[PDB]
């Protein structure tokens, strides 16, 4: 396999298809009445100018995640996927010559844009980020310039606290060193502090990369913030200009709504609920087969699952489960730097529709239990 | 300024925005079925799998285009925007080390993204593709290996023949060059005829570009297929892959309805007829500034202020004084920009209310300056 994007796409012929974490479940009751009145934001679109629904948007997401610093500042892009804003920040990251450290484990498409690109990047420790003394030992070596993080992390959920990001910001800071933010499960972590208002603070330049894609169903119509520091705003709309002039109005409206919407009856309700019950099944699926569920850490969309006990590695196991017509990713294409060494792992994504997901999930136990 | 872009983004913030081409023009009785049903085409697209909805849409563009050659392909891939697909196209020229020319005019930004990609870029006469000892001097030169192409261009409307694609296309053959084909303005050419039989009988390596924001207005919500040969097929996808997994169902299942209807109705009554009653309304408007004229007629308009003794820049610095918002040109001439300061482009695929009261106030201004 070329990538993780390979078995997606290949996944997406099968009948019970868990590969891509993309937001495809059933709209809730919470979620009805947008889609009831698609046309209300089709006209709210048309109604408002492009510079104004951008701010409408990123500042209705500012009041989900309570930061004020998002809220004033202006310096951002509207990308229509979040990989486009990864690709933008891997130009811009080989167009200023940053050497970059990049989160291992990490979803391959990073590691694959930020190399088509030419940036130098080097493997970087998830778990340095509750190591204070690993983080260190990092940033004071003197062979990077840039830190390119996934917080909270894929698929491994690990979340920064706190104390454990003021930390990494103000060691980044100490070596000038720039903050790239993949915060694309943000509103799934369990963390509630402006992360904004602790980079801007600091003074350093950053880009945080925010994404809709897996969150909110929406058919792959997404919005994705890409928020980034004043020093590099201007070089930053240079490289996002040469791509996007911008995104779609409709798209800003509709997921405005959601944005609304799930702030309005709380993320538990509309987000969080659906996700923990979604994860307590494949849980009593997966009790006592050997195949040991990942867990400390935040809770994804997604689910870790080592498979070490079934004797299979990642790759054939999957292939096992392809003949049974289910798709899963395997694992070791997310230690992109040392894939060999991590072969004992597949991923299950869980925001999938919900009548296949339920019984792709009961045939899922059914298809580990043939394997014995 | 420092591209045609950086201009676009400024009049967005203006009264009357005739700077970006991008279809903005309201829902005529045609389509108005299909916002008074959104939920259907949502519908549509979650009833569907994605590796389908990519098909149906393909399909359905190549019934409104009548091509079976692009019907029976499916060495394709679907991104949001069409600018996405000429960035994994530069990128595929990076990583294959062919030396590019690219089409002079053209669009700035398609020059921008195969700089930013690093490919060796020449330029080339637009006109090359209408006399034929001039483009066989450039493919026989040896100094290129691709070439990349807007057919009809933006913005001469410059429309290729059936005899000189074909004469094209057996051209580069003879002297192994990959043919990059922009058909981003297809649907407003005269012509019609199968780019994709030729091209796929010719056998030579190519990738063709589609898009649907300059044609209909779907607040940019976008398609735009990428059809390339067998050949290179596997590495462009797997640059493709490297971006995106897929585009959105929805929105194939939104635009292939507005493909479905221009099939049935016909492009004159639901495209081309607003075309016309906008374009002769600006040239009637500006009956000292001379429109360019010789040729397909594109959503927009090429006009020459030679005769002002004004430069673009300086010309539109001026119009932005009356809230009215246009495209300087030179940036159009991305390899010669100081030798084309002469011309202004104006859009017309705006909002109805915002274009007929904005071209009369493009009149008053242009007289109020002139005095
Ligand atoms: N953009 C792509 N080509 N692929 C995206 C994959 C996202 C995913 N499946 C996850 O984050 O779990």
């Amino acid at each position: 396999y070329d990538s993780l994007t390979e078995v997606e796409v290949e996944g997406l012929s099968y009948l019970y298809n868990f590969a891509d974490g993309h937001a495809y479940h059933d709209i809730n009751e919470h979620y009805v009445d947008i889609i009831n009145n698609l046309q209300r934001y089709w006209q709210e679109g048309k109604d408002h100018s492009i510079p104004d629904m951008e701010k409408a948007f990123k500042n209705q997401f500012a009041e989900l995640i309570d930061s004020s610093t998002l809220h004033s500042t202006n310096h951002f892009s509207v990308c229509p996927t979040a990989s486009n804003s990864i690709d933008i920040v891997a130009a811009w990251l080989h167009k200023e010559n940053k050497r970059t450290a990049l989160i291992e484990p990490a979803f391959d498409n990073l590691y694959l844009l930020l190399k088509r690109r030419g940036v130098d990047i080097s493997a970087f420790d998830e778990l340095a980020l509750k190591n204070e003394h690993q983080l260190a030992q990092i940033v004071s070596s003197g062979d990077i310039d840039a830190l390119f993080l996934v917080n909270p992390n894929n698929p491994t959920g690990l979340e920064m606290t706190e104390s454990e990001f003021v930390y990494l910001v103000e060691q980044c800071k100490a070596h000038n060193i720039t903050i790239l933010l993949d915060r694309t499960f943000r509103i799934y972590g369990k963390t509630n502090f402006d992360d904004y208002q602790i980079l801007e603070q600091s003074g350093i330049d950053y880009v945080v990369i925010e994404d809709t894609g897996k969150t909110w169903p929406t058919q792959d119509l997404k919005i994705s913030l890409m928020v980034y520091s004043e020093a590099i705003s201007s070089t930053m709309r240079l490289l996002y200009e040469e791509i996007f002039l911008c995104s779609s109005n409709f798209a800003l409206a509709l997921l405005k709504q959601f944005v609304a919407v799930t702030a309005k009856f709380g993320v538990d309700a509309t987000i969080k609920n659906e996700v923990r019950r979604r994860s307590e099944t494949i849980n009593d699926a997966l009790a006592g087969t050997g195949l040991k569920v990942f867990d400390n850490k935040c809770q994804l969309p997604l689910c870790w699952i080592d498979i070490s006990a079934t004797g299979y590695d990642d790759v054939s196991f999957a292939a096992r489960l392809k003949e049974h017509d289910i798709a899963v990713l395997p694992g070791r294409f997310f230690y992109w730097n040392s894939k060999s060494q991590h072969t004992q792992f597949i991923r299950v994504s869980l925001m999938k529709p919900d009548a296949e997901f339920y019984e792709g999930i009961g045939k899922l136990k059914e298809a580990v239990t043939r394997i014995l």
